[PDB]
């Protein structure tokens, strides 16, 4: 899995 | 943004 | 599965 | 499950 | 913002 | 699981 | 901020 | 930012 | 498990 | 895993 | 800030 | 920054 | 385990 | 494992 | 500042 | 800075 | 163990 | 195992 | 400063 | 600064 935001 | 899970 | 948006 | 907002 | 659960 | 926010 | 365990 | 985990 | 934040 | 950010 | 257990 | 373990 | 800060 | 930082 | 324990 | 075990 | 700091 | 920092 | 034990 | 240990 992975979230990524700024 | 992505949020990426199974 | 992804969720993606800004 | 995923639950995303801003 | 992410919440990611099973 | 994860859980991301500011 | 990130807050990840299982 | 990026969280990435399984 | 990991817990991070400013 | 591994979570980044600035 | 980081904190990092299992 | 970036905080890695498994 | 590892807890780090400023 | 490894958390690094500024 | 680090704290590193097992 | 890096802290880095296992 | 370690536990450094300023 | 190394802690570094300035 | 640095306190290393085991 | 560096601690260095096993």
């Amino acid at each position: 899995a992975a979230d990524t935001w700024e």
